[PDB]
């Protein structure tokens, strides 16, 4: 572990709070560079040595005992995590003025959401390699890092541990079928979750199955139900959403064969997400009470 100097940490304000810890704003100065850091205060700290040098994995800076306590150093995403930046995105609700002159539903382009995903597929392509299973991937666990590198995270949700405070039931919404049924977790499972992370991105941050409770999803997700195709989507991206979801594990696709596809089109001059307004538009619906 990289060892932080108690005196090289100037704190800063709270941005994160939980039952188990807080999470605070900091600058730190780490070998010749000041810089900032967001520092958890109360395994963790392993994980992070281990994956956190990947550039779509959060980093660890360095740790501190200090008194009583553990002090670790996390690296600072100064857009913070991918769903509220998404949401932040919906120019229509946030901007009308500018959304409806420049007939755009999104500040974000086609190639930034792609880029997006490509991140966290890359990221989770490396975390597998590493015989690490994430268990709760979804856009809320996603950072939105320095030059707009998306960054995997884990905020404790999964360990009765949070930090910043979530619907306990949530998660059930990125849960692959045999994570409902039988509690099985895989690698394939996370791909997934990973799908409905897409579907997050390509929806600028609509809650999956707004409107349908949980226990709705237990029924009819066997049946063959899955995310409708959002109406700015291309084909080729609901496709490749439609394989995360595949009922059987084993005919997933890889995280490394994601990545091949996202970037295949990223390479193409084609237009795969429609971020432009038309009379009717309407966004993927946010339901709250879902959530929070
Ligand atoms: C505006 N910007 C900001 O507010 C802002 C806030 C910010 O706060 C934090 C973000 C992430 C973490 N930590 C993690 O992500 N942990 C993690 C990652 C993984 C991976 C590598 C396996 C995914 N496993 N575990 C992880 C591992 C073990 C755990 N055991 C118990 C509990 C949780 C655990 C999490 C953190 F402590 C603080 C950082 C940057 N910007």
């Amino acid at each position: 572990y990289p060892v932080l100097d108690w005196n090289d940490i100037k704190f800063q304000d709270v941005i994160g709070e939980g039952n188990f810890g807080q999470v605070l704003k900091a600058r730190i100065k780490k070998d010749g560079l000041r810089m900032d850091a967001a520092i958890k205060r109360m395994g963790e700290l392993e994980v992070l040595c281990k994956l956190g040098h990947h550039p779509n994995i959060i980093n660890l800076l360095g740790a501190c005992e200090h008194r009583g306590y553990l002090y670790l150093a996390i690296e600072y995403a100064p857009h913070g995590n991918l769903l509220d930046f998404l949401r932040k995105s919906r120019v229509l609700e946030t901007d009308p003025a500018f959304a409806i002159a420049n007939s755009t539903a999104s500040t974000l382009s086609s190639q930034q959401l792609l880029h997006f995903a490509a991140d966290v597929a890359r990221g989770m392509d490396y975390l597998s390699q590493k015989q690490f299973i994430h268990r709760d991937l979804a856009a809320r666990n996603i950072l939105v890092g320095e030059n707009y590198v998306a960054k995997i995270a884990d905020f404790g949700l999964s360990r009765g541990q949070e930090v910043y405070k979530t619907m306990g039931r949530l998660p059930v919404r990125w849960m692959a079928i045999e994570s409902l049924n039988y509690s099985v977790y895989t690698t394939n499972s996370d791909v997934w979750s990973y799908g409905v992370l897409l579907w997050e991105i390509v929806s600028l941050g609509g809650t999956p199955y707004c409107g349908m409770t949980c226990a709705e999803l237990y029924e009819k997700l066997p049946q063959g139900y899955r995310l409708e195709k959002p109406l700015n989507c291309d084909d080729e991206v609901y496709d490749l959403m439609r394989q995360c979801w595949r009922e059987k594990p084993y005919e997933r696709p890889s995280f490394a064969q994601i990545l091949v596809s996202l970037n295949r089109m990223l390479e193409e001059r084609k237009t795969y997400v429609n971020t432009t307004l038309y009379e009717k538009f309407t966004y993927a619906g946010i339901d709250c009470s879902a959530e929070e």
